[PDB]
């Protein structure tokens, strides 16, 4: 192994945020295992991906054009601007003409092909045999009534993408000798024991416990438990947890390794502590604090492996249920025993693989037996809720996530790109770190640009503060950035060292202040100081922006960057596009913030993009505004500046505002001020119709409704939008301003405000035809991105909020209801929320 190959593995560890290389955590060779195993899956993918179209990864889907964008081209004509260093002329095209077709549309009507359309000031390419309606960005200027600019530019180097070449039916038991933590110091001394589970898929196929000892630093009881379950009958993926209880702590260990052997030996592990149900709970590593943690060991000495009317109607019934509905033990038992009709229904198969005993040797056979004839499935067409179902905390068994995945297999780069986040969080409750999912999620990254700069930062996030999972994460992290290409890797490289001394500069300045003061000219001058250092050397000349990577920032503006008044003190950056071609002198804004887990911002934004393609397939357009957002480390990350943009409570606060009164024309002025003519008025205040709307419903559904006026923004565009998601009441936020400039007061009606609750209930009844897909989303979003939260209770707000059972008429009515209800309660929650301070 040269010199240079062990100078890479330190580069890699510096992009990862972990060395994967690392031992000192470990009891086992599962994650060296892993790195190996997922060589060939990355080989196969580089080797078969085209240079070319890799190099510029076009973004495009095969979805229709939505309704509400042919409303915009009646001529069906469409008009690309190309330019190439001087003048331009403007293509007129057919939104069924290629690019290579647009080409000849203009060689010739001018009057050598190795040429490429790049839009402008973006590394964003049009290319490849794809309609141009079907190109991203095409509807994306289409929907903001923009123009589409091009520039005529030579295509890049494959060449750059090079990637450096690589080189028994006994009872089960298990003995608890003690447990010993360094200092045990809380209290009042009270007694503890050990309570041993053997789980799968989060269910208890056995439970034993040892009896109380005397809570000290170690306590040994030597014992043996016996289990009821059979060695044989242990299914791979099973896991022995062990939990204190005084519960304090808990550890995990799969019972049958990586190579179907069962464990054996003697283990010391160290214990995760409770902080005083979520994926955290599930992991087989173990603390890597050996100084401070509770530790526990044990011993193993135990390689393997036609329906009457009536009942069809129970059968059918029970199929129809949601996805949180409880599975009763009869429930169970007939989806068991009819088995083969149920396999005959793709929605049935979460409830009925629910309905596995999965203890059992016999039935789990009859089960793979079950899913070798799965033609009825394998055609089904591609449901992504029923898909996630499988992936979730409830199935623990390699074949059943395994057709999950496989459906996965037949999603455009466009939807994947929607449900990523999703993914890459559903790796936590994979059983092991080599996996179906993992590789589909390696598979699908290096076959495309943008999902591995997504996957990166995604994975990134979770290794730099997650305990739990970040040495899988890492493992698959590097198996990735092994295949991307020198190219991404010298980018991520820059992006990397950018946010790092921005990380220092944003701590630095904290601590030069107090927590809640004001800032002051002492505080920015330091900080103009510290950019203006970095700009010099350290500050690499350009960078890709993580949330919007097509987008290439150069040199800081130094003279319009500052610190934000707020609790935390985040940086308020602003960049020059490092891209001439580009068509305005419009900075890059972005705002940098430390003390925050931004994980759970990334969530929500995510899930409102979902909401977003959710309502494309039917036509309708809310004008949400999820701006990037991007968790780089530890409660630190990057938020996109979104562009001529205020806070409805600074519109407030500019205006008296003292102690916080409230005044509803305000925000209707502002509107009309910010306009330069009635025309733009009246599409600001309809755009605000639709906006307000969208995050009305978005809210309310994912039970966020209720927030402050400082928490919410609209640009002068009038675009309304949410922010700052990080974790009496009201369903949601339209106060008698918002109602104000639909046109109505004191509980009145109007046109505007009639096409609101049209435009609210259109949006909501939406959204309940993909209630399951919401619903394991949002459960998916509660275990992974949250506390620990009650697997039921937490969870159940959603299936209530999207109103699971009822007809369309009772949800109308719901929603109305509820937008009566803000009407109703004025400005009270608004102003509540300043006299709690005092
Ligand atoms: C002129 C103008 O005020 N521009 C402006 C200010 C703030 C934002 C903005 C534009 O758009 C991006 C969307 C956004 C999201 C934010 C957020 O999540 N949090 C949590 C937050 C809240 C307050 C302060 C800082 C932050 Cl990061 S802040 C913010």
């Amino acid at each position: 192994m040269s010199e240079e190959s062990q100078a890479f593995q330190r580069q890699l560890t510096a992009l990862i945020g972990y060395d994967v290389t690392d031992v000192s955590n470990v009891h086992d060779d599962e994650l060296e295992f892993t790195r190996r195993g997922l060589v060939t899956p990355r080989m196969a993918e580089v080797a078969s991906r085209d240079p070319k179209l890799y190099a510029m990864h076009p973004w495009v889907t095969s979805k229709p054009l939505p309704e509400y964008l042919w409303k915009k081209i009646a001529n069906n004509c469409i008009f690309i601007v190309i330019h190439r260093s001087t003048t331009s002329q403007t293509i007129k095209v057919s939104p069924d003409d290629t690019p290579g077709a647009i080409l000849q549309s203009f060689f010739t009507k001018m009057a050598e092909q190795d040429f490429v359309l790049r839009v402008c000031g973006r590394d964003e390419y049009l290319v490849g045999e794809t309609p141009i309606k079907n190109f991203q960005w095409v509807r994306h200027c289409l929907k903001n009534g923009e123009e589409i600019h091009v520039v005529l530019d030579t295509p890049p180097d494959p060449a750059l993408d090079e990637v450096r070449k690589e080189e028994c039916d006994r009872k089960f038991r298990v003995k608890i000798r003690g447990i010993d933590i360094p200092v045990l110091p809380r209290n009042t001394d009270l007694t503890v024991f050990v309570e041993a589970n053997i789980q799968h898929g989060q269910q208890v196929l056995c439970q034993r416990r040892t009896s109380p000892k005397p809570f000290t630093e170690e306590v040994l009881w030597n014992v043996w438990l016996e289990f009821s379950i059979k060695i044989k009958d242990l299914p791979k993926g099973a896991l022995l947890n062990l939990q204190i209880y005084c519960l304090l702590y808990y550890v995990n260990l799969l019972l049958i390794d990586h190579r179907f052997l069962l464990r054996r030996g003697e283990y010391v592990l160290h214990m995760w502590q409770i902080s005083g149900f979520n994926a955290d709970k599930l992991t087989s590593a173990t603390n890597p604090d050996k100084e401070n943690s509770m530790s526990i060991s044990i011993l193993l000495d135990n390689h393997p492996i036609e329906m009457p009317n009536q009942l069809r109607k129970q059968l059918e019934a029970i199929i129809a249920t949601d996805p949180l509905n409880p599975l009763t033990a009869e429930d169970k038992e007939l989806l068991w025993h009819f088995r083969y009709e149920s396999l005959k229904h793709p929605k049935a198969y979460p409830k009925l693989f629910s309905s596995v005993k999965w203890g059992q040797q016999e039935i789990v056979a009859k089960t793979y037996q079950l899913l070798a004839r799965r033609e009825v499935w394998d055609q089904s067409a591609l449901d992504v809720g029923l898909t996630m179902q499988l992936l979730d905390c409830n199935f623990s068994d390699e074949n059943v996530r395994a057709i999950a995945v496989q459906k996965l297999e037949s999603l455009e780069d466009d939807d994947v790109l929607h449900y990523l986040l999703q993914l890459v969080q559903a790796v936590k409750f994979e059983p092991y770190h080599d996996s179906a999912l993992a590789r589909f999620l390696l598979k699908r990254g290096l076959r495309n640009k943008r999902i591995g700069h997504f996957l990166f930062w995604f994975l990134r996030s979770e290794i730099a503060q997650s305990r739990h999972y970040q040495q899988r994460f890492a493992v698959i992290l590097e198996a990735y950035l092994r295949g991307c290409g020198t190219a991404m890797l010298h980018d991520f490289t820059q992006q990397v060292q950018v946010i790092e001394m921005l990380q220092k500069v944003t701590l630095d300045i904290k601590s030069l202040s107090a927590e809640k003061y004001d800032v002051s000219s002492q505080v920015i001058s330091q900080l103009k100081q510290k950019l203006e250092n970095l700009q010099n050397s350290q500050l690499p000349e350009s960078f890709r922006v993580p949330y919007d990577p097509g987008l290439k920032a150069g040199a800081l503006a130094i003279e319009k960057c500052k610190v934000m008044a707020s609790k935390k003190k985040p940086l308020w950056l602003e960049f020059k596009c490092a891209d001439p071609t580009a068509l305005s002198n419009e900075t890059i804004g972005i705002i940098f913030k430390h003390g925050d887990d931004l994980r759970q911002d990334m969530l929500i934004l995510q899930i409102l993009r979902i909401m977003e393609s959710i309502w494309e397939t039917e036509s309708l357009d809310l004008c949400l505004l999820p701006y990037g957002c991007i968790s780089t480390g530890d409660k630190i990350g990057m938020i996109e500046i979104v562009k001529d943009a205020t806070t409805i409570a600074k519109i407030q606060q500019s205006t008296v505002g003292n102690t916080g009164a409230f005044k509803d024309e305000v925000l209707n002025h502002w509107l009309k001020e910010k306009s330069p003519t009635e025309e733009k008025f009246q599409a600001a205040v309809e755009r605000f119709v639709y906006s307000c709307a969208g995050y009305c419903v978005a809210t309310f559904v994912l039970g966020i409704g209720d927030r402050h006026n400082d928490n919410i923004m609209i640009t002068e565009t009038g675009n309304l939008f949410h922010i700052d998601f990080g974790h009496e009441r009201v369903p949601f936020v339209l106060t008698p301003d918002f109602l104000f400039v639909m046109g109505t007061s004191g509980k009145k009606t109007s046109p505007h405000f009639q096409k609101f609750q049209d435009i609210c209930v259109k949006a909501y009844l939406a959204l309940r035809h993909h209630t399951n897909l919401l619903i394991i989303l949002f459960s998916m979003m509660l275990m992974t991105g949250m506390p620990q939260l009650t697997s039921k209770e937490d969870i159940e707000y959603i299936r209530d909020a999207l109103t699971v059972g009822k007809n369309e008429e009772d949800a109308k009515k719901y929603f109305l209801d509820q937008i009566e209800v803000c009407r109703d309660k004025g400005w009270t929650v608004q102003f509540n929320w300043f006299l709690h301070l005092v």
